[PDB]
């Protein structure tokens, strides 16, 4: 629309109507070249990796937009909002908007550096709607929009893995050209508008359970039904044997027989917060939960939605069973506990089996009297890893205000219960990738031809606008619960500083991971 | 169309209809000057190459556009999806744009 | 319809259409009287079986036709046009016929 | 239409319209069982062949109708009338019925055999009307239907070759189950048509030329043209040379400039029919025009359409450059000249070089002076192959009442003249291949479940009519000759036999080829 006409406005905010809320979210950009302008053939081979770390695939010179984390469009404000009122939620429709395209030239001489607009060049923009190319978001990347609507980011590099034997490939290993797309070319006039309406996900449970899965009895009454209470005689004057049955009594609540059972599981290794009472050694990855694919380990983490402690054992946590989130100011490798953020699965306790402990027991013999003179005692043996069983019932990972909103579900024959194990709503035609880059601008060519292609390009990024547009449906709480519930609450307290904001250097810090799961509903 | 208003698309893409496919691509390109705008007579005289190889003719400053190789047109995937499966095949029509100066 | 009347022709052929493909497949099949036109009841006591292969049932004088496999709808030539060209496929709809008896 | 009851009727007849014939052919066929019903592969593995005969095929349990001779359509009669008054002729249509058929089955106990009707036996029979199948037709072969119309014929079994390495195959030799195609079952109630409309092929001609190509000029006119006439002087006292010009005159009409050419050659060996005068050795094969296909060599036969010698030369003819059709009575193999006639080519002459003879004499070097004291006298050499030439003009092959009519063209890139080498036309879409077979009927099977294929078979064979009509287009003659024309006759004169009749043990035989140039026309 020109170079002095903006092509779009600053959209940051959130209505909340009856049961809709829709957030909308302004961010700017920055966009390098990358690679430059090349695609690029990344393996293992120079990294001389273990075999479970072999990759191959491909580094392409585009960027991509992410705005799958909730931070994203929800202002702590916002979330406490949804999590304190809700009983659940889920995403409607999108809009996306990318405005106020400006291309900059960039020259250093001499060490110094001289930036300068430039009018005519162009950012290539496309949606990959029809899911040809391979969908890195879901995978929890830095490079979302920042949680901070003052901040500017910088746009992560496109790469994506395919088949690989080793630091090899194979021959149904696939590369992708992304400039084999249709893609709208923008000048610094043109903007860029894209929408996109959810699949009917289910909603996501913002809350906790007030009753446990094996307490859902009258505490009152007996039952109808018998269960073998003793197998030898009560008296104890004698040691005979005997089948003594005994109806199911408020009294004892563990053997009445019930309806449901807690939902699979899958072992992990327990560790404790306070590191005195850890082992001494390693068994980070030897005595770690992971499975075998193509003949490489893989660590689970996080897996099985299960209850990280038990009750009073906060100091305890499944090794790769929870979601650590960094704070600011934490290193890449090896940073502290201190510097890292563990969250907690204390609310599915009620339906879940909790990460460190087994399923349960099961019979592994025949137990028999002497007669054959061999007597048998009964054994049993602990169940580490239990799959799905009829009347199974569980509670789904929780999702927080730092972690992802989707993921796809992988285009497979057959998967069970396709809900993403890092949390979140797991679409089958998830939110499309959003793939930019600078339409390359080549320097001065030579007096005469060659056909060599060119390697010489005029140096350049790109800055501007993005807004995305989330309305989500929401799935009011209709409790008859008499005492006041659990809410997420800012701590009242002469402090330093105050929760979810700057500091006096400008730094946006999120104090604490915050969850969804604070209002009850019977079970 | 103005400075700051693109004047087209990048279009590259292959369609497959029953009969027909329809192959699409798109090229940045760099045009140099020519011969500093000059027209020049060239030939082998200074060359002094053998008579098989004498020629005589002229050089301009203009440059030309060339898609006439096959790959132009189609990714080797599409080439392997028409050689595999079609008995023959002709071209029948195309357009040519110019975009982005 | 008659002794010298034919009730039904050759119908073997296949017929690629877009997003369908229709497979025909005729053959000669001979049916032999079995059992003496009788029911009988088998087991495995006879046999003298191991526990895990003990079984009970029933022979019948019926034969039944069954055309379970693959290849006797697709020939080798379009079971690889099907698996080198489709992403996936499915069966819609078949008809049965029995002639010239 | 019932056991009882006939489906067709015997037509066979010739009626000639205006500038229309149509001949109607029935005939009485008997298939039998091939191969007992099995497709097999055959190659000249076990044959031990030469490199020139390796070959790779299929032999299939079906057989194929042919009615691609002109003595299936037309009596000699019907012949002469035709070759006496028309300059031309082609075919615009056909018809083919099959009806009336039997199946009969055969059962051989202790040397006697019984043949039994069986009323509820099929036949299958399709047309391969998109040419989908290896054409057969259009190689010469046997088993058409027989000249005479009382005569019953067998039908020929359907084999085909594919590409070959020797006596292997390659990836990309065929395979082709004809039970793989739609075919009408045929009871003994039940009969089978089909129509076929030719496409516009050019008129055959049924005319010589009364001019000769180097003779067209006016015999009584000069031209004013000039030609080198001497390059030495002419009165011969003293031998200088010079530069002496001549008009075209009629006393020299070899010297004269014309406007055309005679058509291409490729130059046979000559062979005497008697045999005295032939070289004392075998020279067949080693003497022979053979062309170079794939590392192997095929004897070209016939080949370019030439004329067989010149004036007063009858008893030479090139050696496998002429149809030889054999007479009853001859052997498979070294038969006799008295048992073979040997087409001639005579006719042609005005247009077509002689097959034995150059084309002609072509110049090979430089003729100068001694100076460069190495004076170079001028040299020609023969052209014995000729391609063509622009302004070259010929005559195609002459068809025979016992020759072919048509030939598929072959499906490929390009094609010059694409007329048959045997004669007759070519046909993009020829007529296509009608193929016929009994459909198999099992023998008893077991009491109890084999999953072997069965290979025991009712031993049967089917027998039944067959009626072609083929409409053909005539051009009519139009000559402004005075004197009268040669004419295709009978002998008069007494003779133990009539010509193209029966003897007396009822054995029809055709006496010599007939050609169809007869009528001239001018050049």
């Amino acid at each position: 629309d020109g170079v002095g006409n903006a092509s779009g406005n600053w959209h940051c905010d959130s209505t909340w109507l009856g049961d809709r809320v829709i957030t909308t979210s302004t961010r700017t950009w920055a966009l390098p070249t990358y690679n430059n302008h090349l695609y690029k053939q990344i393996s293992s081979a120079s990294t001389g990796a273990s075999n479970d770390n072999h990759y191959f695939g491909y580094s392409t010179p585009w960027g991509y937009f992410d705005f799958n984390r909730f931070h994203c469009h929800f202002s702590p404000r916002d979330w406490q909002r949804l999590i304190n009122n809700n009983w659940g939620f889920r995403p409607k429709r999108l809009n996306f908007k990318l405005f106020n395209i400006q291309v900059k030239e960039v020259t250093t001489n001499d060490g110094v550096t001289t930036i300068a607009n430039n009018l005519t060049s162009t950012v290539q923009v496309f949606s990959d709607s029809e899911y040809q190319l391979p969908y890195v978001l879901g995978s929890a990347h830095q490079g979302c929009l920042p949680p901070f609507p003052a901040d500017v980011f910088m746009i992560p590099q496109y790469g994506y893995l395919t088949l690989n034997n080793g630091s090899q490939a194979v021959g149904r290993s696939s590369f992708y050209c992304l400039e084999y797309f249709p893609s709208q070319m923008l000048r610094t006039g043109n903007n860029f508008t894209f929408s996109y309406t959810f699949e009917e996900v289910p909603f996501h449970s913002s809350y906790a359970h007030s009753q446990s899965l094996d307490r859902l009895m009258n505490p009152l009454i007996d039952q109808y039904l018998y269960y073998l209470n003793r197998t030898q005689n009560q008296s104890g004057s004698a040691q005979n044997k005997d089948l003594l049955f005994s109806r199911g009594s408020p009294a004892g609540m563990s053997v009445q027989p019930k309806n449901w059972l807690p939902g699979p599981c899958y072992r992990q290794q327990r560790v404790s917060k306070t590191k005195t009472d850890n082992n001494n050694s390693n068994f980070t990855w030897t005595g770690a939960s992971k499975y075998n694919l193509n003949g490489r380990e893989s660590i689970i983490n996080p897996g099985t939605a299960m209850a990280s402690h038990k009750d009073d054992e906060d100091k305890f946590f499944p090794m790769s069973g929870v979601m650590i989130f960094g704070k600011e100011s934490a290193g890449a490798s090896n940073t502290a506990l201190d510097n890292v953020m563990i969250t907690d699965e204390e609310e599915i306790k009620a339906t879940n089996p909790v990460a460190t402990e087994r399923f349960g027991t099961v019979a592994v013999n025949f137990q028999s009297s002497s007669t054959v003179p061999f007597k048998t005692d009964p054994a049993t043996g602990d169940v580490h890893a239990m799959g799905a069983l009829p009347g199974m019932v569980w509670q789904d990972r929780d999702v927080y205000l730092q972690g992802p909103i989707w993921a796809k579900i992988p285009h497979t024959d057959g998967h069970f219960h396709p809900s993403p194990l890092m949390g979140g709503f797991g679409l089958k035609n998830p939110p499309p990738q959003i793939l930019i880059k600078n339409t390359p601008v080549p320097a001065n060519p030579p007096a005469e031809f060659s056909a060599t292609k060119f390697a010489s390009f005029i140096t350049q990024y790109s800055t501007g606008q993005v807004s995305v547009e989330i309305e989500w449906e929401l799935q009011k709480e209709n409790s008859k619960r008499w005492n006041p519930e659990v809410q997420y609450t800012s701590n009242y307290a002469k402090s330093a500083n105050v929760d979810f904001t700057v500091d006096n250097n400008g730094l946006y810090t999120e104090p604490r991971p915050i969850g969804t799961r604070y209002l009850t509903r019977p079970l």
